[PDB]
């Protein structure tokens, strides 16, 4: 049971899913600048990415130039309550599987929270290898 807050836009996004696929599984696609989580979900979120909030704030997008969120003068729970009101602030992908969550930046994090290997080689859509077809991360 694998979630993917995912943006089609994003190439790091695009790797994720592809490497969740990869693995065996097709996750559920949360496209989160639509449906953004649940204030509740978007706390739980970062508590178990183990990162904070601040780390989670995407940079070079016009929420975060006008709001001036470069500057050190924002709590943690002003910096959520902008995530949930201008949700392209949340950088991506966060995934959620059985084994934890993580924001997979770069992408090959995602290999810690899934359950099963890779089937065979992935090499990012930019011909990174990440994983040979013996299933060893290079
Ligand atoms: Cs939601
Ligand atoms: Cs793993």
């Amino acid at each position: 049971n694998i979630t993917i807050y995912h943006n089609p836009a994003s190439g790091t996004s695009r790797n994720t899913l592809e490497m969740i696929r990869n693995s065996g599984t097709e996750p559920t696609i949360i496209l989160y600048l639509e449906n953004p989580p649940s204030r509740d979900e978007l706390v739980k979120l970062i508590a178990d990415m183990g990162i904070s909030v601040r780390a989670l704030l995407r940079k070079n997008v016009e929420p975060y130039e006008q709001l001036g969120l470069a500057e050190d003068k924002f709590t943690d729970d002003q910096l959520i309550d902008f995530m949930l009101q201008h949700p392209i602030l949340i950088n991506r992908p966060i995934v959620v599987t059985p084994l934890g969550t993580r924001l997979c930046r770069p992408s090959e994090v995602v290999l810690d929270i899934l359950q099963d290997a890779q089937k065979g080689a992935f090499t990012k859509e930019d011909g990174e290898k990440v994983v040979d077809e013996a299933g060893k991360r290079l």
